[PDB]
């Protein structure tokens, strides 16, 4: 009865990027049923789109809980809307727990506008320096901890110790970043409480874009997220202290949930 | 191009039992592609059925590797064959890494015949007794370690310590069992190296059936696997040192993989 899609966000090819389930509903279903569906899919997130008169309500669930924001699964939901629901629509508005989110389709690229957040350089305490599991060139701070490494090779070589990273309670996630070989810059994002590496992270680019824009002297850049799956992020510094984050999406599976 | 199904095995209702992906192919695809598909699904196993002239080849992949046996995903594959491929076929033969497997559909129950394996009573060493995290009434040994608890409540109350259970290297899995409140007997199965509790385990019933058959004086019994999802297993002692293990299956999602 409900249309269901598995989509790879920020992916140039199948099995890359950040995978999400996307469930498109004609009518409301209980939040407890959305949670059971997300647990059954066992994908990092299942997005639920309620198509109503004049608007889309969007919720996201991990296999364990409802969450209030998810940029990468929002890109997957916009891909589903413009490819199957309102074929070739350019502007997709979603009403969520965190307010209205807009996604713009530009060719086959999905664009999201986020606040520009230049991080601040900090000095780690001797104890914090022993928890990061590397010797960075510089350390920056925002919602996440940003570790500047000396090369793309050092970013690739890093092996997270989640037990140690969980002790860095001042930050949500741990970012490692460096200049890229094939791209302007690269990064990897670690989720210590989830014991996992995020395949592709849009919101880290709120910090990474102003930081690399200043270092490289560029307003338009390409970034790679060097996770196992890997992601490509189109980056642009906009006028009013905002940044544009864009990515491609790929369809893995199209079906129906029998409820 | 390939039909894809998500099925709950040993489940009387959706979101119960042991979930599996089932991919039905007209032609062979590379083993590396089957692995990528299993990793993309992120389900405990994805079963791949190759329908050829006169036979079915069956393989199973976890999100990490190909495996050589999987009774619960085999039940899901048989459910898919008899409900969608060869509608209402009663006998399903599969050719696998571990030889030929037969599944019989009896109404909506799927039957699998396994060897009867009466386990042997053992005495744990003081060190092993400290690793099991309980004080059992009796201890039995086979491929898995079997811990007889004093009630269904004690089975429900048990909370596995996988770090401690991983130190019991003499056994594959750790089984806790007791007489049931609503069923003849109950069990929970722990996979220490997988850091997980198995939702429903068919092969543990190779030991549990002869053991409870002798204790209860019954040839036909019903068992429950008291995992979070939960499973119901129809049990029967057969004539030639074999046992019959049966379960229901439920369809969660039907779709197509775009490859
Ligand atoms: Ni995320
Ligand atoms: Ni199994």
């Amino acid at each position: 009865a409900m249309e269901y899609y598995i989509v790879d966000s920020f992916a140039t090819k199948l099995f890359k990027g950040n995978p999400a389930g996307v469930c498109v509903l004609d009518r409301r279903i209980p939040l407890e049923l959305m949670q059971k569906i997300a647990e059954e899919n066992n994908l990092p997130e299942t997005a639920f789109v309620v198509k109503g008169k004049g608007n889309y309500e969007l919720r996201w669930f991990t296999p364990k809980a409802e969450i209030d924001l998810c940029g990468h699964a929002t890109l997957a939901a916009a891909y589903v809307i413009s490819n199957f629901i309102d074929v070739n629509v350019k502007k997709i508005d979603f009403f969520t727990q965190s307010g209205k989110l807009e996604v713009t389709r530009n060719g086959n690229l999905y664009e999201m506008i986020f606040p520009e957040i230049m991080p601040i350089e900090i000095e780690l305490s001797p104890q914090q320096a022993n928890l990061i599991g590397c010797v960075p060139s510089d350390v920056y701070s925002s919602r996440d901890l940003i570790l500047l490494l000396n090369s793309e090779q050092e970013v690739i070589n890093y092996k997270p110790n989640y037990a140690q990273l969980r002790k860095l309670t001042d930050w949500l996630g741990i970012i490692i970043t460096a200049q890229g070989s094939n791209t302007d810059f690269v990064s990897r994002y670690f989720c210590p409480e989830l014991d996992s590496e995020d395949p592709v992270t849009g919101s880290s680019h709120c910090n990474l874009i102003p930081y690399w824009s200043e270092k490289l002297g560029k307003h338009k850049m390409v970034a790679a997220q060097l996770s196992n799956r890997g992601g490509i992020i189109q980056c642009e510094v906009l006028k009013d202290n905002t940044v544009k984050i864009s990515g491609e999406a790929v369809l893995f599976m199209q079906g129906t949930i029998k409820i």
